[PDB]
């Protein structure tokens, strides 16, 4: 009956609103996704509940146990029916789960506090002083790990090694260790969510170089799920209908602070 | 046994070589889509012949006889197994063949003669002195015909009836209407074509303002075909290895001339 809709908090795709307490079930969150979801829904017919990922995790396997964590976990042993968040299509995921044809596009970005003189991957990897990392049980770190590009596969030499650790739990554990290291560490991470930050005060952090990569976010669903075919051709009537450009408007520009 | 693979002549993604003629088979062609053609088959494990589309057209649905024409139609009518070739992923079609995730990002963009003043589809809009069109049979101008925004919707309504009129047959011929009519006309066309016209002698056109939307192109297969799992798996493995954009450096900007 109730879709189970897994998702994340993260900015500002799923947030919780500013008076969340006094409000129930779905209300209380908002943002990009929760926008999505509420369209998706409608135009296939369904009723849904909003839950948040239990270990806050977007979703990676376990090289001993093999084991799904994240909402991708949460999609393969069938806790949710459906993922709509900023959850990266990849050839490991598309093996076990089913995209939706992509809602935004993106690429691997760099973070830095403003002043860093650091302008591309390039730079980051001819240097020491200032270290760099990614996030935790994510495509970003996925992705260096396993590319074959000169640059980024020396930049994995260094990440997987370095003391103290650079990988963070939470995009926002990365950008707070960008604002507090006085430019000395960088953040690696996707373009939206690093133009998004920018906009907002502090108003400290700025993104340098171009895209790394290119790549896009889709909606998930269980493989063989019923759901697959109908959340599909919604994505695409959503974008020809410019509705998903004027979501990315409300979200982050009609929203900057800086 | 041997896949019939559709494409169509467009620069710089499938181009007759020079010898071409001293040439046989899949040998005559040369391009971005001639490289990728090749992959995926490599990837997929099958042998493959290129067949340039006899229409000429990527694909629309007649409005009277209701057949689908160009290499949609090849597929839809069984003449072809797999299109590879700038095909752009629509919901309309979508309802009728099957497309991989995409293999380029691109979107809808301006063309003008050097110099021409204008800036943007709203600058276009609110004048007649510059005409404007778009490919015939292609997701442009579907685009415009079904858009509902304003700016868009306005367009549409002085192509649809300019005169003469203001559609071509090709993207040359739109490219070399741009060229020959003194700033007179401007064309709308994919970022992707835009972008390499831009860089080819004699070097008199450039793209303007943003794209007005954002898209994909895929690798179609005939609705429910056995191969469309894999070509997918493979084209995400293409990405992610960084072949998609070693191609595209290769055919855009490695061979610029401007
Ligand atoms: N979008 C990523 C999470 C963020 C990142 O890895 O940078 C994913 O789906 O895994
Ligand atoms: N890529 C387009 C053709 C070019 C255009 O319409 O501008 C299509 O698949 O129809
Ligand atoms: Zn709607
Ligand atoms: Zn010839
Ligand atoms: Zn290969």
């Amino acid at each position: 009956k109730t879709v189970v809709v897994t998702t994340i908090l993260e900015s500002p795709y799923v947030m919780m609103k500013k008076n969340h307490e006094m409000l129930e079930g779905n209300e209380r969150y908002e943002g990009y996704c929760v926008d999505l979801a509420a369209e998706i829904a409608k135009h296939c017919g369904f009723k849904y509940k909003l839950t948040i990922v239990g270990d806050g995790k977007y979703g990676a396997r376990d090289a001993d146990t093999k084991i799904w964590n994240g909402m991708v976990g949460e999609l393969v042993y069938g806790k949710a029916d459906i993922a709509i968040a900023p959850l990266t299509i990849t050839l490991c995921r598309e093996e076990v789960i089913d995209f939706s044809k992509p809602f935004m596009s993106l690429g691997i970005s760099i973070m830095i506090k403003k002043g860093t003189p650091i302008e591309s991957a390039e730079d980051l990897s001819k240097q020491t002083e200032i270290a760099y990392g990614t996030l935790d049980s994510g495509s970003t770190k996925c992705f260096f790990r396993r590319s074959k590009i000169a640059v980024f596969d020396k930049m994995w030499t260094y990440m997987r090694s370095a003391e103290p650790s650079v990988f963070v739990r939470t995009t926002a554990e990365g950008v707070a260790r960008v604002r507090k290291s006085k430019g000395k560490y960088a953040y690696l991470l996707e373009s939206t969510m690093n133009e998004y930050i920018e906009q907002r005060k502090p108003c400290d952090t700025m993104k340098v170089g171009g895209n790394l990569d290119s790549k896009g976010y889709g909606i998930a669903t269980p493989k063989g799920s019923s759901l697959g075919n109908a959340v599909n051709l919604a994505v695409l009537k959503l974008n020809e209908q410019g509705l998903l450009d004027k979501l990315k408007n409300k979200w982050w520009y009609d929203k900057g602070e800086c």
